[PDB]
Formats: structure tokens, sequence, C-alpha cells
């Protein structure tokens, strides 16, 4: 098959296993590894539909050369915790508990160190970040919010084309189990042609399954910032917490116009939209050397800001 086109830099972690909720959860920790061996903070990376633990390598490695420890996990319906029937299964409950579970681990472990925790999220992961912000039993501990071109509206491009993601959630209540594979929009995801060919022959990202219910339900979970009913996000959104989401500008997979209305709603006292010419939707992980590394100077930048002491 295609090669991982990235090289990395440092000592990738141990694929690690923990059971909860009847789930056997593959997860990392990333270390820092940089000579010095100080951490300013960890950073919780929530990944998107259809990705994975190697994924976020690419994003692991440059925060581990430059002082933030990480830690991901592949959710319920994806990666190694759920292979075979149970890909794609999951729902809104789960995501969320799921996720306040390993908060909690990561929070107590970061309490001995003394270091912050950050959430960070793409597209599926974005959507899931932003709505902990607003919902999460542990949002106002949360040292800080990064969105990677969070899932709230699809673009145009993708509902025209890909008319099977409007008819899922639709018919989800009704038919909840059946499982979809929409295939992979290389193009869409990323400018990058070596970062395409080893998407598009990655066992790991090919097939995928999705259930009705899954999908309608991160469908929905964007859906309802969108719509922003009764000032949903200037009421829930935790108090003053640093937000910041990162969006290629040439994103035909998640619509940039739901990043642009999420920080005008957002109450947050720090807030900001970062938009990247030239970039597409997997800026974090797939996209090319140039855009990655303005991408993610501009994330680790905002990380130093919010740790910044003496």
């Amino acid at each position: 098959s295609a090669p991982y086109p990235y090289k990395v830099q440092t000592t990738v972690p141990e694929l690690q296993y923990e059971n909860f909720d009847g789930a056997k959860f593959g997860y990392m920790f990333w270390p820092v590894q940089n000579g010095t061996n100080e951490v300013r903070g960890r950073v919780l990376l929530i990944h998107g539909f259809g990705e994975y633990t190697k994924i976020q390598f690419r994003l692991m490695d440059h925060l581990s050369l430059n002082g933030y420890e990480s830690f991901t996990f592949d959710q319920r319906g994806a990666g190694v915790t759920s292979p075979g029937r149970s890909k794609g299964v999951t729902d809104e409950y789960h995501v969320f508990n799921d996720l306040e579970h390993f908060v909690e681990k990561n929070l107590s472990e970061c309490k001995a160190k003394g270091i912050p925790l950050f959430m960070w999220g793409h597209s599926m992961g974005g959507g899931i970040c932003l709505n902990y912000a607003c919902q999460g039993k542990h949002k106002n501990e949360i040292s800080g919010y990064i969105g990677s071109g969070p899932l709230i509206i699809l673009h145009p491009h993708t509902m025209y084309n890909k008319p099977t993601q409007i008819i899922a959630p639709l018919l989800a209540k009704f038919s909840p189990r059946v499982r979809i594979d929409t295939g992979l929009d290389l193009k869409g995801i990323t400018s990058d042609k070596a970062y395409r060919a080893f998407l598009g022959s990655d066992p790991m990202s090919v097939p995928l399954y999705g259930s009705f219910r899954q999908i309608h339900d991160f469908m929905q979970r964007g859906a309802k910032l969108y719509k922003n009913e009764n000032n949903y996000i200037q009421k829930n959104f935790a108090k003053d917490k640093p937000v910041i989401i990162m969006h290629g500008q040439d994103d035909t997979i998640n619509d940039p116009k739901g990043s642009e209305k999420f920080i005008r709603d957002c109450p947050s006292a720090d807030k900001e939209l970062k938009l990247y010419p030239g970039a597409r939707h997997s800026i974090f992980s797939l996209e090319t050397d140039k855009v990655f590394n303005t991408v993610f100077n501009d994330m680790k930048q905002w990380l130093d800001k919010h740790t910044t002491t003496e």
C-alpha cells in the first residue's frame, strides 16, 4: 500500500487499552520529548469520523517537540476500539459519557503535575469539542478549547454530492442500526496527493462504516450549534474560556460558515477564528507541510499564550 508520508521525529507511544462501559478503548499517551523535560500542558485530542490514532501522529509529534503532552483515544464506533460489528455503532449518550471518562482520567494525571488540560477536536471531534464546552461536566476545568474545521454545518458541495448524508439522519429514528459507507472524499479532505494516496490505501481507513444513529447524532450535534435556538451558546458556554477555531478556507466538507457564526455567537472574551487560504479539510493531519506548519504554529503560539507564567 501507500506509505504514511510523515516521518515521526519522537518515540511513538505504546498503543494501550482500557475497558469502560462495555468497550475496549485503544488509547495513547504521547509524552513531551524535547530534551528539556518539562511540560507546559496536555492536549486531549478528539478525532473525527473515520479517523484514529495514527491520523493524529503528525500533531502529537509536533506537540511533543514543543513541550506539550497529548492524549487521544479511538472513540466508540471507531478505530481499534470498535472493529467489525461495532464499527460505527455509537450514539449521543456514549459519545459524551466515554468522553467524560477520559477527561477525568487526564484531569487526574494532570492534577499531580499541576499542568493545564486543553481540548482539541477535528470535524466530528470539533463538533464534540465545542459542545463539551457548553455541556461538559468539567467544562469549567478545561483550560482551553481548540476546533479544527468543526462539524457544525456541511458544505453545499458535500450535501449536493453525498445526499445520503442527508437521508441517513432523516431515517435514523426508524432505522438506527443500518450501517453505511459513503466513501472518502480524498480531494475534499486534503490538497496533498501524498497523504491522499496513503489515506485511500490505508486498511484502517477503508472501509468506513457509520450507523444511522451515529450519523444523525453528530449531524444534529452541529446543527444545534448553528441554529443556536434561544441563545444556547451564550447561556451555556463555559464563562470566559479561551476558544480558537482553525478552518481551511477551501474546506468543501465542513462549511466555514459554521465556524464564522459560532465565534460570533460565543460569549467568551477570549475567542478567535482563523481561516487558512489554500487549505482544505484535514489541516492538522493530512494537509501539505506548508499548510500544517502555518496551522500548527498558530496553535502552538496560542497554547503558549495560555500557559505563559514566568
